[PDB]
């Protein structure tokens, strides 16, 4: 399929727009065209300090009948290092009103790390404002240690994961587990990488394509960032074709950062 299906039987598309932060008017340009070139999932982070933009490019969208709110994937993270439990549901809020949406498919959590910051993720996810809760950044260990004391178990945790640090211990705990695993920085320059150039070449696709189509084949939903046009169309290309076994295998001998 074009999607994955998380730990609640929420469908989650398997490629997304990634989130950043760019001079105005960027970010919601780039949502704008992903979505017209068939994106169905956007990732957000208040972070940013640009969820205002993509809400009034996800409403443009909207209003514009490209697509209803249902057939839309959004995420958004929050960072709460050091900070109240309690705010948990404030950001949220926040988050919800400058995107102009009334729930997150996906709301994910950073904290050091039963842990009360969990709890009111759970909280959130009982009232649908978020559908399904995650984490990000998170270790085996930190993620097997939440497992073993959640009631709602996160759907995701997501990290950096490309050929150059392909987080082998980590895929491997969540194929086990049933987390699914989004890949930040998908692209990481690991597209020189003389072993990504060679099966590009073979497959007749790009490098990015390639890299891509890799963290697909491991199961994971990637979110590739771009500001170019051309790029955004060829990140969702990664569908009507394969990489086969043989060179799937190689990925292996790439030198981790
Ligand atoms: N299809 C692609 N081929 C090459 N570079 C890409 C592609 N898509 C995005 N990028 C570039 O990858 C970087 C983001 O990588 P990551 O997602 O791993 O952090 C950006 O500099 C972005 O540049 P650009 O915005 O000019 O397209
Ligand atoms: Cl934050």
């Amino acid at each position: 399929a074009r999607h994955f299906v998380l730990n609640t039987g929420a469908k989650i598309p398997s490629v997304g727009l990634g989130s950043w932060q760019s001079d105005p008017g960027v970010v919601g340009n780039a949502v704008y065209a992903a979505v017209k070139a068939g994106y169905r999932h956007i990732d957000c982070a208040r972070v940013y300090g640009n969820e205002k933009e993509i809400g009034l490019a996800l409403k443009k969208l909207f209003e514009e009948g490209v697509v209803k709110r249902e057939d839309m994937f959004i995420t958004s993270k929050l960072w709460n290092d050091h900070h109240a439990p309690e705010d948990v549901p404030e950001a949220l809020n926040d988050s919800l009103n400058d995107l102009q949406l009334e729930y997150l498919d996906l709301y994910l959590i950073h904290w050091p790390f039963f842990p009360a910051t969990w709890g009111a993720m759970e909280k959130l996810y009982d009232a649908g404002k978020a559908r399904a809760i995650g984490v990000s950044n998170f270790s085996s260990k930190k993620l097997g240690d939440l497992l073993a004391v959640a009631r709602v178990p996160p759907a995701v945790d997501q990290v950096e994961c490309h050929p150059g640090w392909q987080q082998t211990k980590l895929h491997s705990f969540c194929q086990s587990t049933g987390v699914h695993l989004t890949a930040y920085s998908p692209l990481g320059n690991v597209l020189k990488e003389p072993i990504i150039i060679s099966i590009a070449e073979k497959l007749g696709k790009t490098s990015a394509q390639v890299a891509l189509r890799w963290n697909i084949q491991m199961g994971h939903s990637v979110l590739p960032k771009s500001t170019n046009e051309e790029r955004i169309k060829q990140n969702l290309d990664v569908y009507d074709w394969s990489i086969p076994d043989d060179l799937l295998a190689k990925f292996s001998e790439i030198k981790q950062a």
